[PDB]
């Protein structure tokens, strides 16, 4: 579970500084909820639970819907936010963000 991962206090305070569509800043989002303390194989871990259907990848639905992977209470991303995470996560161009890729999002945080 990701409260097994991560501090559900951390978790409830990162969601909660993100609230408006469009405020979404994904290196203090992973900074606030704790992935910046955490090992690479934690870090691959939460990937895990972010890929939902087990492709071994995180695709747009899942890229959109990441807020509620942390808290099912969260929003969904706004267009804007998605085509920008896609965009500073993708390295390989093929429209989605696997393993390494991801790893690297939250390193450069
Ligand atoms: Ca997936
Ligand atoms: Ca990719």
């Amino acid at each position: 579970s990701m409260t097994d991962l991560l501090s559900a206090e951390d978790i409830k305070k990162a969601i909660g500084a993100f609230t408006a569509a469009d405020s979404f800043d994904h290196k203090k989002f992973f900074q606030m909820v704790g992935l910046k303390k955490k090992s690479a194989d934690d870090v691959k871990k939460v990937f895990h639970i972010l890929d939902k259907d087990k492709s071994g990848f995180i695709e747009e639905d899942e890229l959109g819907s990441i807020l509620k992977g942390f808290s099912s209470d969260a929003r969904d991303l706004s267009a804007k936010e998605t085509k920008t995470l896609m965009a500073a996560g993708d390295k390989d161009g093929d429209g989605k963000i696997g393993v390494e890729e991801f790893s690297t999002l939250v390193a450069e945080s």
